[PDB]
């Protein structure tokens, strides 16, 4: 761990090459376009950008518009925060009844999530069968690390959670780890030991500023074609259109995201022949499976309210097992709900300081689908259903989550963080349901499930993409980001798509030098 990186301000260098999309002169032929300056698609544009000319396109604006991004304190503001249309902060709510959010901000979901920093479970690059490069993915995991990950300081609530967790037999203590294993650990964080976020835009300070061009308010509509990719149709803030085209060798990249890559693949006529002929969309490509195995993995939780004022923690110390993967977080009190923290917006409030214990199903095996809402309009949201506890898998693996966290509950470590000196957990003062059969613990996981908000699919590898991202059919187009996979990589996957997004720049930078 000599790489990790060391407390510093946010770097925004990058910014001396960042553009309003409103400027004309952005408009012509690159090498590469990336669609979508989030988790994948900053360090693809800066890894390409080394050898070839890259446009990065991103439909929101800059992280210094919205200083409590860049901060471990101002988290919950941002889900506080209400939507614009221009926020960092984008509010949905799937099919299912579940609010949820994603990023629309340069930087993606790592200016806005909670900044826990894992590596890949190892068995997950075998399970996919893809021929990956490891040596390459470990280099590439020490480039993200170098630049953006700290080793955490001790929190007093991580370190009770953690012995809790040691203490209910999540074992063993792996002490500090940036490994998804089995058992109890220190994972790294995006949050340096200032407070202060370190995101996936600072990897534009690794591109070549002569060869990285990126656009800001770019919201992209449509990718155009020859059957080759060549170019994009993107708005700016004011709504004009402008184009973009690729050159000889190059290719356009979509990295906008589990719900942005489907819903633009969709309005560009890739995906389901039938669906996109009801809704009069030429079908340029047809596939089955554009906007198709859509997951979002179930987070279960209690909230308990100690008697006496506990230290606010960002999350670090993680519980593994294969069948479930917990945290917690200690927080503050609010009057305004972080939207999504709690499935609904009708969720009682905190008046004290509270701890949120977590479980979250692995895989999860119930998937659904995003559609469109519009047939024309990008910034109308799709549609998204995920079908919580659909798949019995997933209901039985949430169930045996629910007693580990019982038996977390009555450990010595929580035992201060009681109301009453009773032998019960009922000893705890509960901040809505309280844990109760397994018909109970079914019950309590379906009516109390939230987004854990690690969602993928809907472009998936062996679906719509081949094991090089690329869109089958398609010359010069690939998508790169959650949407590529349909389960998770690890317990918290924002390192693997940072390392994913670089990974591919430079399987295309190879590619294309033979
Ligand atoms: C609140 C929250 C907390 C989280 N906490 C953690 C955590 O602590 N640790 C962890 O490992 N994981 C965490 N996650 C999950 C993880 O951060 C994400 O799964 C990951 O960042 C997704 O990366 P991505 O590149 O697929 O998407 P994104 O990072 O969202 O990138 C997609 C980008 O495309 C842009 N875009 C979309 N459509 C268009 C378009 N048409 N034109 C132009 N631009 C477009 C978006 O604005 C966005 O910037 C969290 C998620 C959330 C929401
Ligand atoms: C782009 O320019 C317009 C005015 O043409 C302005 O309203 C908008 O804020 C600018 N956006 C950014 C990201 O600079
Ligand atoms: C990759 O690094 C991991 C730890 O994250 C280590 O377990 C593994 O052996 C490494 N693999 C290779 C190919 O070096
Ligand atoms: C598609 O267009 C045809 C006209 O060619 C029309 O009959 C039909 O209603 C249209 N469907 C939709 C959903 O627009
Ligand atoms: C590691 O990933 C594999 C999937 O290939 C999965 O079987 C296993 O349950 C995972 N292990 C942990 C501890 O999550
Ligand atoms: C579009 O979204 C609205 C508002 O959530 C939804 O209720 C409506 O049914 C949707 N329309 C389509 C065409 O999916
Ligand atoms: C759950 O998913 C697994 C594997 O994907 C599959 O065996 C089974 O068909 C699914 N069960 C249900 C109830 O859909
Ligand atoms: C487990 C973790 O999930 C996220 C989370 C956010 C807040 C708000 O600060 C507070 C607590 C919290 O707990």
């Amino acid at each position: 761990h000599h790489h990790l990186a060391n407390t510093s301000a946010h770097d925004f260098s990058y910014l001396k090459f960042v553009y309003n999309a409103t400027d004309t002169s952005l408009e012509g032929s690159y090498d590469y376009i990336v669609i979508g300056g989030g988790t994948s698609g900053c360090p693809l544009a800066a890894t390409l950008s080394e050898k070839y000319k890259v446009l990065l396109l991103e439909r929101g604006t800059i992280a210094t518009e919205y200083p409590n991004t860049l901060t471990a304190d101002g988290f919950a503001y941002n889900l506080q925060q209400q939507d614009d249309g221009k926020t960092p902060v984008e509010r949905f709510v799937s099919e299912d009844g579940i609010d949820n959010v994603r990023a629309r901000i340069l930087g993606g979901t790592t200016i806005i999530n909670a900044g826990v920093y894992a590596r890949a479970n190892i068995s997950f690059y075998s399970q996919t069968g893809i021929e990956w490069d490891l040596d390459l993915v470990n280099k590439t995991y020490e480039w993200v690390e170098d630049a953006i990950v700290v080793k955490p300081n001790n929190q007093s609530w991580q370190s009770v959670i953690g012995e809790g967790f040691l203490e209910a037999g999540i074992l063993p203590d792996n002490g500090f780890s940036l490994d998804h294993e089995a058992g109890t650990r220190l994972t790294g964080s995006t949050f340096d030991n200032n407070g202060t976020r370190h995101a996936a835009d600072e990897l534009l300070n690794k591109g070549d500023p002569n060869n990285l061009l990126v656009a800001v308010q770019a919201s992209v509509e449509k990718i155009l074609f020859s059957l080759s990719a060549i170019g994009v149709i993107y708005t700016d803030s004011d709504g004009n259109s402008h184009q973009a085209f690729v050159r000889g060798n190059g290719e356009v990249i979509v990295s906008a995201g589990t719900i942005g890559t489907p819903q633009l693949l969709l309005l560009s006529g890739v995906g389901p022949e039938s669906y996109l002929s009801s809704l009069n969309i030429t079908v340029v490509q047809p596939n089955p499976y554009v906007g198709q195995f859509v997951y979002d993995n179930p987070r279960n939780f209690i909230n308990i309210l100690p008697p006496n004022p506990i230290e606010a923690s960002v999350v670090t110390v993680l519980g593994i097992r294969s069948d479930y993967y917990q945290v917690s977080a200690s927080s503050l009190p609010f009057s305004t709900p972080p939207f999504s923290l709690f499935p609904t917006t009708s969720y009682p409030l905190p008046n004290s300081t509270f701890a949120h214990i977590v479980s979250q199903v692995p895989g999860p095996l119930s998937h659904g689908s995003v559609t469109l809402n519009s047939s024309s309009d990008v910034r109308i949201a799709p549609n998204i259903k995920f079908n919580y506890y659909s798949n019995s898998t997933d209901l039985a693996n949430c169930v045996s989550g629910m007693k580990k966290l019982g038996d977390l509950l009555r450990t010595k470590a929580l035992e201060p963080y009681k109301a009453r000196d009773v032998l019960g957990i009922d000893g705890f003062n509960y901040l809505g349901v309280p844990l109760p059969d397994d018909a109970s613990f079914e019950t309590f996981c379906l009516d109390n499930v939230a987004s854990y908000w690690h969602y993928h699919g809907g472009s998936l590898v062996g679906k719509v993409l081949d094991d090089s991202f690329r869109v089958m059919g398609i010359k010069a187009l690939r998508v790169v980001d959650a949407s590529t996979f349909p389960y998770e990589p690890n317990s918290h996957p924002q390192g693997f798509y940072l390392m994913l997004g670089r990974y591919v720049g430079l399987q295309i930078l190879q590619e294309r030098s033979i």
